């Protein structure tokens, strides 16, 4: 299928336990009408590496922004307001979004506001006719065994905030 979008993002690793330290890894993300997939990026050869994951688009229930971390490390700090900077676009990833599906949320960090907007728009387009789209979501991260937004301790808990 034709690639709609291809980007390098920071993906948050699946937090195994409420005590497991959070890991963030750079991945190459591809979107088609059928799948959202992510790979290791082979920087030396300038191409995608091994596949790390794949989400069938029909399984996605929600795609929205996430409230950013309160005290992020410099790699994820939102810059002040004010052409593409080659280094910052592959080193700094301040803008998170979430992809909710059967196997909970996937958290992805974009280097720019515009790129995050592009992905959210295209994902909303490809999921438009899905059968299990939710009318509610969690605006905050699932962190250390609970949602920051509502303190619910189940990853599959119904969203606490109605989508406008
Ligand atoms: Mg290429
Ligand atoms: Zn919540």
């Amino acid at each position: 299928a034709a690639v709609i979008l291809e980007s390098i993002f920071l993906k948050r690793s699946q937090q195994k336990k409420k005590t497991s330290p959070l890991n963030f890894k750079k991945c190459l993300f591809l979107l088609t009408v059928h799948k959202l997939s992510y790979y290791e990026y082979d920087f030396e050869r300038g191409r995608r590496g091994s596949k790390k994951g794949s989400i069938d688009v029909e399984k996605i229930t929600c795609v929205e922004t996430v409230v950013p971390e309160k005290n992020p490390p410099p790699e994820r700090q939102i810059p002040r307001r004010g052409e593409m900077e080659q280094i910052s676009i592959i080193e700094r990833f301040p803008y998170p979004f979430q992809v909710v599906y059967d196997e909970g949320p996937l958290y992805v960090f974009s280097p720019t506001e515009e790129l995050r907007k592009r992905w959210i728009h295209q994902l909303k387009n490809v999921i438009r006719y899905n059968s299990d789209l939710v009318q509610k979501y969690h605006p905050c991260f699932w962190i250390d065994g609970q949602y920051l937004c509502c303190s619910q301790t189940a990853k599959n808990a119904m969203g606490c905030q109605i989508l406008e």
